[PDB]
């Protein structure tokens, strides 16, 4: 369960997300990693899934993000698709929706995704020989 291939699905998606630059990866999300984190693994997954759902919900049709060129629009649609895929996997791992996020600090989506990737790679490392 805790070392399920979902971890690989999450890292794969994060790898695509962080290789991605778009108009809006500099817009912010609540920094769940600014905590003196006193949180189970499941609550951290819930936390990350919550802020990302807020992000894609709010920015899927945002004029700063949608793009002028074909390439920009394609990259925006890919970003939203990947955030939904990441989120779907995170909720699967969380096993809950009740996890208030209290942090004041905001980070760019870019920085938040990089930190999440580091955390996920560490979990994978701890699962593997």
């Amino acid at each position: 369960h805790k070392c399920d291939i979902t971890l690989q699905e999450i890292i794969k998606t994060l790898n695509s997300l962080t290789e991605q630059k778009t108009l809006c990866t500099e817009l912010t999300v609540t920094d769940i990693f600014a905590a003196s984190k006193n949180t189970t693994e499941k609550e951290t997954f819930c936390r990350a899934a919550t802020v990302l759902r807020q992000f894609y919900s709010h920015h899927e049709k945002d004029t700063r993000c949608l793009g002028a060129t074909a390439q920009q629009f394609h990259r925006h649609k890919q970003l939203i698709r990947d955030l939904k895929r990441l989120d779907r996997n995170l909720w699967g791992l969380a096993g809950l929706n009740s996890c208030p996020v209290k942090e004041a600090n905001q980070s760019t989506l870019e920085n938040f995704l990089e930190r999440l990737k580091t955390i996920m790679r560490e979990k994978y490392s701890k699962c593997s020989s």
